[PDB]
């Protein structure tokens, strides 16, 4: 019968309380015990606490007149308040030393999942110190977990008035007894009671969720580590810029701070990078996700030669001058991995750092012809066959829901044979017309692509590769080139196309080289292992990129 | 005849010249005379400077080889250089030193306007140095002025090899006798002239200019201060963000750094801030400019009470949430000054700093009724003809040309007479069918705002007025607040509706309120004072926002 699931912030979302910092303050200080907690309550619904969570004053109007009522406190109990006393140092340190309860949120996110209305009820003023950007980041935080917030100094009421627990049910649209409560504030849960909610009083974490799971029976408390925030296409901001006449590029965007440029590869999407975009955006960094030319909602010219590096690469700095920015951190993986090594080492004044997942950097050979290189290696096979226009786009649109289910599978889940794909004539010969679904991607997940794929279609994509000689021939002028910029390379140990050892010679090219390494990750990375991903991009970031 | 000027960057665009501080370095270090612009070109073709300018190495991968050629210039010479010796040093202070030579650009800028093709032909290099940054910054600012840059480093050709004439020829589709090419460097006029260009040699910008009039025939020296730098919407990044199912509110993005939200008034669109925004973005800003809902490519819904106060403040908070912004700096006009006021006494924590344009802050009155104070003011009547739905619209969207040309007026060329609209049944009942253009926009400006327009109408921008009472019972939950945040009050001295005096008790509710005053400015404060407003903006920004 429980279907939503009401939390306060205050001592159960975010810790510490700020009411356990007022007593902390009095024993710090050698005040009488309670002092600073009946200043805090002076007048009761008169108060001037009353009228600050209300709405009717700010809290700097409230500051001078609680420390009023601390003076007024400190002459009744025959006591002299030391010359240091600070209302506004005190509250500083105690709403700059709240944290997110880590465990609390991830309960709130499961139980969100399996199908509760959640929401956030909290006695809080309105914040016009100088400090107050570290209240609004962490409400932008919490606020993006829940369906409702819900805020006393917004709707002029305050816990525990009755009003506004009729106010909650009414916006969540329920009875009381299908609704839980958690609140630390024992007062706070009386009227819960009296309407029929559960209530659940807050004093630990870890007590407070096994009340909680055994309340709604859902398992909360030694759940497996979930998967990062993905991100929703139609809750994103969307960008469109004409870089040329025919040409206009398609990206998500996300965060303030330095930029962040993500470049995703073969036959991929903007939402290939799903679980790093709001990772990214938490640390720090403004993220923009691109549709690379010929895929989504950016343009796909059907010209062989509009896919070749140097044109790529171009289009890239006049999406950066179009924007306004003088440089962006570049993030590629497969073909989008290949073009950030190649805007290090033709346009570094634009290139904060430079990171590549799989894609290593390769020098290209003066003395052999790309399609001979190829030729050498077996698993390359289907690159030839990639060659010839409409060869390959008539097999990969021929069933789209098939092509995209045959491709993003785990390294053990594997359904192709990269050698003889053209021995024998095609990449699906040998392989199920209904494929299985992948343990990494969903159903919805696979139609996002099906969707994108149904407007451009195959021809754009596949022009990346049919420039084996042109982007040779513009390579060749790099060759005594060094990067020697900020560069982090990130191998994925089973992808059996870019092998780790594809790598191994790169510290000739740029010496001071970081590395990065992801066991039992095959060659979609950014879905296959997105918690490593995330951590070793952040951990990079924050250190060479700041 | 002439058609196209050429421009070397250093020295002739930005001041000064790499040269000119390698011969002050010699000067304050007491060695002889010449030396270091000898080791600069040892080895002419085959040496380290003309790999660097090709593009065949990095400015990184050169200082070693520069370093060394030092050495052997000094044993030659019999001279020991100082301990304290650093190429890298010399370098970073020289090409840090360099700043855009004002009288330059703005010439180009006046001969591109009158019809030339404008071009930058420079010796540069791949800078890879960790204070790349600068350089990146300095080009972008430039490239947005001219019709190309060629970099030598691009295209492997240095000056003063005769191919790079013959490219530059080729790009610009000219003959080399309607071409006027500028350097500080002898050696690189020598084949612009052999091919029969006109040249120029920049010994002083001065000299230069009044040699550049002559053959041009138009005026650059003494010329009257030029307007802003106004944006094309074809180049600008558009953004779309759904706030709510039926509502998507579109946006113009451009720079990087703390948000500027800028908020337009009625009736108008985010390209009435076309002369802020790309002289914000230069100030080290990232600005948004809204088009406010019911306006262009935001939505219009038919509703009355999805233009009260409320919902439309409800809505900015959820842009800033989807786009990943804490806080935002809010800067509003008119109807948006207006609600830039109550987001900093509704939302505190998501409004960095706030200012206005001739709005003032006006608390409400809880003893009289917002009509009742409306028919006070005689100025105010035409609020009351604004009122019946569908009757102002008729008359507005009747010749959408004369409406825009008859309202976008300057303070001495006003056609409306604000007093009697009600009486004589008309907004423009007395004025011309056909009124003379403003001197403020250009037909084309005017064309804009008619196409924007005709999508959306006037139901949704005349809604914002049909809220009175909505808006005042909102408001008197306020009367106890101050706005205790960064401000910033800027009266327009013409302005016959929003008057300077209905500012004058605004200290009562904002007490450190920072003000601006702006003398011969009427209504549409952005386009009749563009200049003045970007001065007292940046320099606001600069000290209250940073
Ligand atoms: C030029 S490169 O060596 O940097 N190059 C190699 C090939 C790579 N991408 C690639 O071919 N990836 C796929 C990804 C799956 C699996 C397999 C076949 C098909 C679908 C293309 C390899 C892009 C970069
Ligand atoms: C509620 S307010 O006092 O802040 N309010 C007053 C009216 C103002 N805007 C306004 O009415 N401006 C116009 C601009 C031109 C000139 C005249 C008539 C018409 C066209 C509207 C005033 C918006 C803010």
């Amino acid at each position: 019968t429980l279907r939503a699931a009401v939390f306060d912030l205050d001592g159960v979302l975010a810790l510490p309380a700020v009411f356990g910092v007022l007593g902390r303050t009095e024993e710090a200080l050698a005040l009488p015990r309670g002092l600073l907690n009946d200043a805090f309550q002076k007048g009761g619904p008169e108060g001037a606490t009353t009228r600050l969570m209300k709405g009717e004053i700010t809290l700097s109007q409230w500051i001078p007149l609680m420390e009023e009522n601390c003076r007024k406190c400190s002459e009744t109990a025959k006591v002299c308040l030391p010359k240091n006393f600070s209302i506004k140092e005190i509250f500083d340190k105690a709403i700059s030393a709240r944290k997110i309860n880590r465990p609390m949120l991830q309960a709130a996110l499961m139980l969100r999942k399996k199908g509760f209305t959640t929401a956030i009820l909290t006695n809080t003023w309105l914040d016009d110190r100088a400090e107050r950007d570290g209240l609004a980041q962490l409400m932008c935080e919490l606020k993006m977990h829940f369906d409702f917030l819900i805020e006393s100094c917004q709707v002029g009421m305050v816990k525990p008035e009755p009003q506004i627990y009729k106010f909650l049910l009414d916006t969540l649209k329920a009875s009381p007894s299908e609704v839980v409560f958690l609140d630390d504030i024992g007062a706070n849960l009386k009227p819960a009671r009296d309407l029929g909610m559960v209530t659940i009083l807050v004093q630990d974490t870890d007590t407070a969720l096994k009340e909680l799971e055994k309340v709604t029976g859902i398992q909360l408390l030694n759940t497996p580590a979930p998967l990062p925030t993905s991100c929703n296409p139609s809750d994103m901001s969307h960008g469109y810029v004409t870089v040329k006449p025919r040409v206009r590029l398609h990206f998500v965007e996300l965060g303030s701070g330095p930029a962040v440029c993500l470049c995703h590869g073969f036959p991929e999407s903007w939402y290939s990078w799903r679980y790093q975009i709001p990772a990214l955006a938490q640390a720090g960094y403004r993220v923009l996700a691109m549709d690379m030319k010929g895929y989504g909602e950016s343009s796909a010219p059907p010209e062989i030669e509009e896919y070749c590096m140097e044109v790529l690469c171009k289009e890239m700095v006049t999406f950066l001058d179009k924007l306004g920015l003088s440089q962006a951190v570049f993030i590629g993986h497969d073909w989008g991995g290949m073009l950030v090594w190649y805007m290090a080492l033709f346009y570094p004044e634009r290139v904060r750092a430079v990171a590549s997942l799989n894609t290593p950097f390769i020098p290209a050979n003066p003395n052999m012809s790309p399609l001979e290189s190829i030729k050498a290696n077996p698993v390359f096979d289907y690159q030839l066959y990639f060659q010839e226009p409409g060869v390959a786009e008539a097999e990969l649109e021929q069933n789209l829901s098939r092509t995209f289910k045959s491709l993003f599978r785990a390294s053990d889940e594997s359904v192709l044979s990269m050698h003889k794909v053209c021995e024998a004539g095609g990449l699906f010969v040998n392989s199920p017309e209904e494929p299985s679904l992948s343990r990494m991607v969903t159903e919805e997940e696979i139609q996002f692509y099906v969707q994108q794929f149904k407007k451009s279609g195959f021809r754009g994509p596949l022009n990346w590769y049919r420039n084996m000689e042109r982007n040779w021939k513009w390579a060749c002028k790099s060759l005594g080139r060094k990067i020697l910029i900020p560069a982090l390379m990130v191998t994925a140990e089973k992808d059996f196309v870019l092998v780790p050892q594809m790598s191994q010679h790169m510290e000739d090219w740029i010496p001071h080289l970081k590395r990065g390494h992801i066991e039992d990750c095959g060659h979609w990375t950014q879905m296959d292992k997105p918690t490593e991903v995330n951590q070793i991009l952040i951990k990079w970031l924050d250190s060479d990129a700041r």
